[PDB]
Protein backbone atom coordinates (compact mmCIF):
# COMPACT_ATOMS: atom_id res chain seq x y z
CA UNK A 1 0.00 0.00 0.00
CA UNK A 2 1.60 3.12 1.37
CA UNK A 3 5.34 3.57 0.36
CA UNK A 4 7.86 2.01 2.80
CA UNK A 5 11.70 2.78 4.68
CA UNK A 6 11.36 5.88 1.58
CA UNK A 7 9.52 8.32 2.70
CA UNK A 8 7.98 10.94 0.34
CA UNK A 9 11.20 13.48 0.46
CA UNK A 10 13.13 10.00 1.11
CA UNK A 11 12.26 8.64 -2.24
CA UNK A 12 12.60 12.18 -3.78
CA UNK A 13 16.11 12.33 -1.86
CA UNK A 14 17.60 9.60 -3.99
CA UNK A 15 16.13 10.86 -6.71
CA UNK A 16 16.76 14.48 -5.95
CA UNK A 17 19.58 14.88 -3.27
CA UNK A 18 23.02 16.19 -4.36
CA UNK A 19 24.58 15.86 -0.73
CA UNK A 20 26.39 13.16 -2.18
CA UNK A 21 24.17 10.43 -4.24
CA UNK A 22 27.46 9.16 -6.35
CA UNK A 23 27.15 10.84 -9.72
CA UNK A 24 24.16 11.54 -11.38
CA UNK A 25 25.08 8.78 -13.23
CA UNK A 26 24.47 6.16 -10.34
CA UNK A 27 22.00 8.73 -8.77
CA UNK A 28 19.55 8.05 -12.17
CA UNK A 29 20.60 4.61 -11.87
CA UNK A 30 18.74 4.02 -8.61
CA UNK A 31 15.80 5.84 -10.41
CA UNK A 32 15.91 3.83 -13.73
CA UNK A 33 15.47 0.70 -11.50
CA UNK A 34 12.28 2.11 -9.69
CA UNK A 35 10.95 3.35 -12.97
CA UNK A 36 12.65 0.89 -15.38
CA UNK A 37 13.10 3.37 -17.53
CA UNK A 38 15.87 6.43 -18.09
CA UNK A 39 13.63 9.31 -17.36
CA UNK A 40 16.20 11.27 -19.77
CA UNK A 41 16.67 13.86 -17.34
CA UNK A 42 16.58 13.99 -13.77
CA UNK A 43 17.54 17.52 -11.58
CA UNK A 44 19.44 17.52 -7.56
CA UNK A 45 19.17 20.07 -5.22
CA UNK A 46 22.15 20.83 -2.76
CA UNK A 47 21.26 21.23 0.91
CA UNK A 48 20.63 18.71 3.36
CA UNK A 49 17.11 17.61 3.56
CA UNK A 50 16.53 19.01 6.89
CA UNK A 51 18.07 22.69 5.76
CA UNK A 52 16.00 21.66 2.08
CA UNK A 53 12.90 21.21 4.68
CA UNK A 54 12.84 24.54 6.19
CA UNK A 55 14.08 26.28 3.03
CA UNK A 56 10.69 24.53 1.77
CA UNK A 57 8.83 26.82 4.88
CA UNK A 58 9.23 29.76 2.60
CA UNK A 59 5.53 31.29 1.14
CA UNK A 60 4.35 28.53 -1.26
CA UNK A 61 2.25 29.10 -4.84
CA UNK A 62 -0.77 27.95 -6.09
CA UNK A 63 1.32 24.71 -7.60
CA UNK A 64 -1.35 23.40 -9.50
CA UNK A 65 -4.21 25.44 -9.40
CA UNK A 66 -4.79 26.61 -5.96
CA UNK A 67 -2.54 23.77 -4.17
CA UNK A 68 -0.11 26.29 -2.66
CA UNK A 69 1.74 23.21 -1.73
CA UNK A 70 5.55 24.49 -3.32
CA UNK A 71 8.19 26.49 -1.97
CA UNK A 72 10.70 28.74 -3.20
CA UNK A 73 14.19 28.79 -1.77
CA UNK A 74 14.27 32.83 -0.64
CA UNK A 75 17.74 32.64 -2.72
CA UNK A 76 20.03 30.26 -4.98
CA UNK A 77 21.06 26.93 -3.73
CA UNK A 78 23.99 25.33 -4.90
CA UNK A 79 21.63 23.11 -7.06
CA UNK A 80 22.50 19.80 -9.52
CA UNK A 81 20.73 19.63 -12.55
CA UNK A 82 22.03 16.10 -14.61
CA UNK A 83 20.93 15.63 -17.74
CA UNK A 84 20.86 12.37 -19.77
CA UNK A 85 24.31 11.76 -21.76
CA UNK A 86 23.36 8.72 -23.66
CA UNK A 87 23.74 5.25 -23.88
CA UNK A 88 19.44 4.07 -23.61
CA UNK A 89 17.70 2.90 -20.23
CA UNK A 90 19.63 -0.17 -19.01
CA UNK A 91 22.75 1.85 -19.98
CA UNK A 92 22.15 5.58 -19.45
CA UNK A 93 25.18 7.64 -18.28
CA UNK A 94 24.07 11.45 -17.17
CA UNK A 95 26.40 14.41 -16.63
CA UNK A 96 26.14 16.33 -12.77
CA UNK A 97 25.59 19.76 -14.07
CA UNK A 98 26.35 21.95 -10.61
CA UNK A 99 24.08 24.98 -10.81
CA UNK A 100 22.78 27.70 -8.01
CA UNK A 101 19.24 29.34 -8.17
CA UNK A 102 16.44 29.58 -6.07
CA UNK A 103 13.91 26.40 -6.52
CA UNK A 104 10.54 24.98 -6.11
CA UNK A 105 9.94 21.97 -4.16
CA UNK A 106 6.46 20.72 -2.75
CA UNK A 107 6.42 19.51 0.90
CA UNK A 108 4.37 16.68 2.55
CA UNK A 109 3.66 15.23 6.05
CA UNK A 110 6.32 12.25 7.12
CA UNK A 111 5.17 9.39 5.64
CA UNK A 112 6.51 6.43 8.20
CA UNK A 113 10.21 6.65 7.84
CA UNK A 114 10.13 10.08 8.75
CA UNK A 115 13.95 11.03 9.26
CA UNK A 116 12.93 13.40 12.29
CA UNK A 117 9.22 14.42 12.17
CA UNK A 118 9.59 17.54 9.91
CA UNK A 119 6.05 17.90 9.10
CA UNK A 120 6.68 18.89 5.50
CA UNK A 121 9.32 16.90 4.24
CA UNK A 122 11.06 17.96 0.93
CA UNK A 123 9.16 15.51 -1.25
CA UNK A 124 8.81 16.84 -4.58
CA UNK A 125 10.48 19.56 -6.89
CA UNK A 126 7.92 21.82 -8.36
CA UNK A 127 10.63 23.62 -10.92
CA UNK A 128 14.23 25.95 -10.67
CA UNK A 129 14.52 29.04 -10.53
Amino acid sequence: MKPKGMTSSQWFKIQHMQPSPQACNSAMKNINKHTKRCKDLNTFLHEPFSSVAATCQTPKIACKNGDKNCHQSHGPVSLTMCKLTSGKYPNCRYKEKRQNKSYVVACKPPQKKDSQQFHLVPVHLDRVL
